[PDB]
């Protein structure tokens, strides 16, 4: 049997996995997007269903001033005696915290802030002796030596017991991070990422008889990397291991699918799966001796995509994210039942601080995305439409707007310091269907007059100019519905009847 | 004593070095730029003076249809019994050739085409037994196994003696390339690049008692790489070794200085220097056990930038390159003595096939570049100015132009599929001084009215949108003087009085 990588496609980085009996749960990083920290369930490690998010309340997720360079960084998920612990960093606040749940269909706890625990990638390990350990990176604010830090933690108090100690510097790669501690076959294993989450990314491992070391580096480190290869999967690492209930071992980690030359990626870092074997002399090796493929052997795992939103429910579907904490009053599913009613503010897609926007990840290279919009702009500044969005300086949009008392469909682009109106056509009704055809190189922007069914190609845009390499930050492309008054409140409401995501 | 890397700054990739007595000569790749293959001289391996170019005639350098993705790839320079051999690939033609010289102040020979020798990075080695070997990469057209290929060569005939043989696959990194064969201390050493000329770049070495192998991989391969580090120098590799006349060993290789995040570079791949030590058991290790720095110890090497062109000579200075083979009649140093007179064609900076353009490499992050132009556009399509140029889809320019019978200074940008006029101001004289202030993040575009000395900032542009990662190809930024008639011949001549390059 076979499966394909990635197992979770689109913007789903830094996977952490947790086994409960014969169920598996997985969390990913979310940066400036709200709600934060998607959570998935699987019974076979291959197929994941999103069950919702871990951070859904302002008290849990403070995203004012967050950008695709900040907000929520790597999350770690652990289970002990009936309680789930989700531990993560809000990099905007420079603070590490834990939330807890005993029922994953319900919401998580208020956060417990871990005072005086800096760095990123916090992780938890429950030892047989009743001790719990927190592990993470060096703290830059304190001028610490580069490497992996650890202490015992009191989970109730959210405080450190005893001393914060450097336990390993890694093999010599940059940014030693993503640390996880495990205990297998009478050894403690410390698993980490090195080389940075880009083309130099790799997984390394060290071992000790003691949770604080001294740790011996694995002699065939790194145990997983696509560095210095031309494989379609790149930037692989930030692994978390699991023993499946049949006794076999597996790792989840992320990787990218870059295109063009030099390689550029726009679907974000995507969650992948690979088997582990343990060598005679007690070391894990991941996949095909430290390498992986898009097609993989499933071992004994039990093997097994169109998404239309009619806005018929008054609860937003789990596909939708907002830029930072949404201004809830600017989105209504109730004003016009069966539609989404959006109120544009002065803020635009060029502004970091919550413009009126709702979006969903691009999860395929080839896809068709569309929406039906009713919008009658009252003034020249007023605008609503469909965006392909990476961050505040990298986005394209097709929209209805007004100029000199005249309604126009426009194609607009922001790339770095360039803001351009690429094309503009007069439009003569209140309703319009916008559609984007995505392929690996190019987005194609069309509109349809709903009353005639006639389609018009308004223009195109390059995928590569929205790539992470170009745009900066740590995320993937979203398709979004937005409204704006371009420096003023938008007096015209925007009504979206539906949204379709049809991947190839 | 110390020196700094890079030793040759700006767009100078794939260095090959050749010792003659106490003199050292070095060549670099030039892609679509004419003249081709710059050649340098040193007496101390640290300080290089450009002595001119190796490919200066149409018969030696056929660049029609060449782009920054094609043209002249890695060159290798060797010396034997009074004759220099320069061997290289014209990738546009998919052909390998050699030119020869016995006097480096004179011109090189007509090319000798090596029929049925494919691949890139051809290299030559003269053995003690009178045999000469050619070494290069796999040939993609023939579906060859990835690795390093070799044969005996007859230099007079430009043909292969005996069989073309795979001699080494490398360590497992992608694109095994840059092969050089040497014989030191009774071993043949095969030195190569792996991992591609980007973030995965590394140098590996293998050895044999025989020139065709079998080759044993060095046990601490790779012997030089900055992969999986955050060092300011990246993408290091494509090395060529030399024994200095004091007996010490040194390697030249290239690397980049990327900025921003993810890392993007715009000064091209730049030539660097590092020492070699030979281990007891007979292996070379480069620099600080396989790593290098911007500041380096000079060993026993004997240690030791404003460039103004007044166009007072009727021979172009060696700083100037053209895009492909120039149309010589469109450039005159004689029509107006002490000025450069340029005739714009229908071709623009957006066209690959020799627009009217002369340019010089950006060799520093911080620099001020300026020119005095006399230009009186006769018609609306007509344009002359100063460009910051990476390739046909990535360039910015400040220029004099005409619109609706009105003269304007404009800032224009081409980034991918975006072409924009960023700013436009009316201008009221025949002469203008254009200046660009470069810093690591930004180019700042100003003009000066020569008669008053008043300066005006017209606009700015991002360095990162001209980076190799963004633009594609294999080159660095040039500052250029250009003229165009935008689809028609330019009826107005452009006169440039001078050009200044003042680096910080
Ligand atoms: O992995 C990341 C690294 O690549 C760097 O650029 O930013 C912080 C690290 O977490
Ligand atoms: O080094 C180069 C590699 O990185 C690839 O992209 O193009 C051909 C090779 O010579
Ligand atoms: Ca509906
Ligand atoms: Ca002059």
């Amino acid at each position: 049997m076979e499966y394909s990588n990635p197992v979770i496609k689109g913007f789903y980085p830094d996977p952490s996995i947790c086994r409960v009996g014969s169920d598996y749960y997985l969390v990913t990083s979310s940066f400036q997007y709200f709600p934060g920290v998607p959570i998935f369930h699987s019974t076979n490690l291959i197929n994941w269903n999103k069950i919702g998010y871990c951070l859904i309340r302002p008290s849990q997720l403070m995203l004012n001033n967050a950008t695709n360079r900040s907000g929520i960084f790597a999350p770690t998920l652990r289970y002990h005696e009936g309680i789930f612990y989700l531990i993560t960093t809000n990099v905007t606040l420079k603070k590490n915290f834990i939330v807890m749940s005993e029922d994953l269909q319900g919401e998580w706890s208020e956060p417990i802030w871990i005072d005086g625990w800096g760095g990123i990638d916090p992780s938890l390990f429950f030892d047989n002796d009743g001790k719990v350990y927190i592990t993470g990176t060096n703290d830059n604010a304190r001028g610490e030596e580069l490497g992996i830090y650890q202490a015992e933690i009191d989970l109730k108090k959210g405080s450190i017991i005893g001393e914060r100690k450097l336990i390993w510097k890694g093999t010599g790669g940059s940014y030693p991070e993503a640390p996880h501690l495990y205990k297998v076959n009478g050894w403690y294993y410390l698993l980490i990422a090195e080389g940075g989450t880009e083309y130099g990314h790799m997984v390394t491992v060290a071992r000790s008889k003691y949770p604080f070391g001294p740790f011996e580096s694995c002699p065939f480190n790194p145990i997983l990397t696509h560095r210095s290869t031309n494989h379609p999967l790149q930037a692989i690492g930030h692994a978390d291991i699991v023993q499946y209930h049949d006794g076999s071992w597996w790792a989840v980690f992320h990787g990218t699918r870059p295109i063009s030359y030099p390689p550029k990626h726009h679907l974000g870092r995507e969650t992948c799966l690979a088997p582990i074997k343990w060598t005679d002399d007690g070391w894990p090796i991941i996949g095909y001796n430290g390498r992986i493929d898009i097609k993989m052997d499933a071992g004994y795992l039990p093997v097994k995509e169109i998404i239309e939103d009619d806005f018929n429910s008054d609860i937003f579907s789990t596909d939708w994210n907002f830029i930072q904490n949404p201004r809830l009053e600017h989105y209504s599913l109730k004003g016009r039942p069966s539609w989404l009613k959006m109120r544009g503010t002065e803020k635009t897609l060029n502004d970091i601080n919550s413009p009126t926007f709702i979006g969903r990840r691009q999860e395929h290279f080839v896809c068709n995305v569309s929406t039906l919009l009713e919008f009658k702009p009252n003034q020249d500044n007023e605008e609503a439409g469909l965006t392909v969005y990476m961050n505040e300086k990298h986005h394209y949009e097709i929209a209805l707007t007004k100029k000199n008392g005249r309604i126009n469909v426009v194609l607009k682009k922001t790339v770095g310091d360039i803001q351009v109106v690429v094309n503009s056509l007069e439009y003569f009704s209140n309703t319009i269907i916008f559609s984007i055809q995505a392929n690996p190189e190019e987005y194609k922007f069309s509109f349809v007059d709903p009353n005639t069914g006639q389609t018009y190609l308004l223009g195109t845009g390059l995928t590569t100019l929205l790539s992470t390499e170009v745009a900066g930050g740590f995320t993937g492309v979203y398709f979004g519905l937005y409204a704006t008054g371009n420096g003023k409140v938008c007096t015209a409401p925007a009504f979206f009847d539906w949204f379709k995501y049809i991947p190839e």
